């Protein structure tokens, strides 16, 4: 058959608010965001990565925020400047992912990411 | 607010194996990355552990002008086990997330229908 489309015929996932804010020894960042995914109220999202040093650069999760099942990584593949963290966000009953990505950049002021960033979530053939 | 998605074709990962060996030290990923507006790029995509390579984070690998890594997350089981590609073209500032179950590339088979992903931007600098 056809080459077979993984985006969802759902409207695209916004992620608001989004701010990471890591302690004085970066072995805590605590990032605060929403799912909106319009067609139902947003979910509010505290998503705490710790590690033993570098909790900016960590992988973090699986964090269960409402529906959505949430990790990180981070990629400096493209040189500490060009850092940039990969969120997961799943919503298993949905069988929908979103992969939020923002460059440390962007989030390094420990400031609002504006305007938010909306992502087309994409269908993951899970097996209930 | 601002929708991240880029306005191009999806972009097709043609031929999706994973082949891994005996004890499971060594994945080797094939597939195609087909963004239907250029020539499509042929991968071979190596993951190496000690143990579970299946499940090891691989990359960042080349091919072509694609910069690959992959996650594996068994966040929700080991029946619903699920690897994730970053697939990142650096000078387009593309990346796209390809995520396949364990169920559909377990027999070392290739993942029929080729299953194609909607670029977003991703603002590097």
């Amino acid at each position: 058959p056809a080459d077979k489309s993984m985006m969802a015929a759902v409207p695209e996932w916004t992620i608001t608010n989004l701010k990471r804010v890591c302690n004085a020894g970066n072995t805590s960042c605590t990032w605060t965001f929403g799912v909106d995914t319009h067609l139902a109220t947003a979910t509010s999202c505290t998503y705490v990565v710790k590690a033993n040093a570098n909790a900016s650069q960590a992988s973090g999760g699986p964090v269960t925020c409402g529906p959505y099942t949430i990790t990180s990584s981070w990629s400096g593949q493209f040189g500490p400047n060009n850092g940039f963290t990969t969120f997961a966000v799943t919503d298993f009953s949905k069988k929908l992912i979103v992969w939020p990505a923002y460059t440390d950049v962007q989030v390094q002021a420990g400031k609002v990411v504006s305007p938010n960033q909306s992502y087309a979530p994409a269908n993951l053939p899970l097996e209930h």
